[PDB]
């Protein structure tokens, strides 16, 4: 069977995703597990895939684990995150740190990683017509005329999560170890600067759509200052993400 | 902006929906749109008449997402919300009174301590005008402190006053917790809280520390440096049971202190 081939594929995709390697989970691989889930329409032998790993006797397994279904999450088929709902309990089960175990110190970093994961699919959840990298033109396009009511509460919820991602990066360039490089903690950077610069596209595109032409629009100021204070914020997270070389050769790092 | 008859007509549904039966969080868009209303027309006149004509007494979870939503548009409603609010500290009162005792749901104990909060809040704002709704910071707030430090040290005890009266109904509110069901009507008023104790927090804290500095009296200012100690361990121990509920994570980040 080819249907057999293709499941066989995907559990190696997942495996070489999730090597011991102390560096970015193996991109060619990581691209295959998102491409499975617009092949198919389904994401349920990606879940089913990583729960059968060895992933948790390393630290490093786990935390590129987190990073795999980071990507997953933010570039594959939209069924990804309803069917991501599922798997929460399975998700908050790897902030453990049983075995690893702390030699190479990813425990605090597997953490923050699953709470920030759980934070994601809470918002997905709460507005399941955003794609996984918030989308702005496929969000607006979904509807004819939209709720600027909706629009502030749901700019409020993607301002939090942009909160937990600069509390979650900031705890990454503190586990960098001086001599000999972090390859695999910079690596989990490559998805949230992705998160971060999905937030800040939608938020920017958002928060003009609402403006009234005319006018002072006072009840919007709160949502300026706070999306102000999370742009010089983000600048000094992309410019700390700029002088990392291994970073800047894996994406490019958005101006601002 | 439309028809002022029609304005308060829509509005008269967002208050509804806003403060339905349904044991939710009172449904967020027609709390926005009840905040945004008093923006549009400068004015909360509409939002408290509107509640006047909703029947919510009979049910203890539309009495308590009402409080939640008034509690909401006073914190983020057109500053004049606050003025307008003073000529409804009775009506507020009526809310509690008339005693139900526990309820079915227990949501009795709750409704009375958010009135009790709410007119302790009227109060303060009453008192110190200077200051908005959701204690937005303002450097401006300690600068006055700096140069009226007789003022300050009454201001700071006032804020600390309403740090306590979060302390103590934050405290209710997680003891009525039950093991059935999501929480969400409960932890959804604990969102406001979170965020008015950390913006009293934080102009208690920047007051006192420029209130030293200019008078230079360490032994006149010894009390409320006691009591600020008291009340940021306090605050430590709320915002840490806070962090563990997802549903208000999701909707507000809680301060690191």
């Amino acid at each position: 069977l080819d249907h057999a081939k293709a499941e066989a594929e995907l559990a190696i995709n997942i495996k070489k995703a999730t090597s011991p390697e102390e560096t970015a989970p193996k991109r060619k691989h990581v691209r295959s597990c998102i491409v499975y889930t617009w092949d198919h329409k389904s994401s349920l032998s990606f879940w089913a895939g990583l729960k059968v790993q060895p992933i948790l006797a390393d630290e490093v397994q786990t935390f590129k684990a987190l990073i795999t279904i980071h990507k997953v999450l933010q570039e594959g088929h939209p069924v990804t995150l309803r069917e991501a709902m599922a798997n929460r309990g399975w998700i908050d089960s790897l902030s453990r740190g049983m075995m690893g175990e702390g030699v190479r110190g990813y425990g605090p970093l597997i953490r923050e990683y699953v709470h920030f994961l759980l934070a994601k699919l809470s918002f997905h959840k709460q507005h399941p017509e955003f794609n996984g990298t918030f989308e702005y033109e496929e969000y607006i396009s979904l509807k004819a005329i939209h709720d600027p009511n909706e629009g502030y509460e749901t700019i409020t919820d993607l301002m939090t999560l942009q909160d937990k991602i600069d509390q979650f990066q900031k705890l990454i360039f503190s586990h960098f170890r001086h001599i000999g490089n972090n390859e695999c903690r910079i690596s989990a950077l490559v998805p949230l600067v992705a998160e971060s610069y999905g937030i800040y596209k939608f938020i920017t595109s958002m928060l003009r759509a609402m403006h009234s032409s005319t006018g002072d629009n006072e009840a919007l100021e709160p949502l300026r200052q706070r999306y102000d204070a999370q742009h010089y914020r983000l600048v000094k997270f992309y410019y700390e993400c700029s002088n990392l070389r291994y970073l800047t050769s894996l994406i490019t790092i958005p101006k601002l």
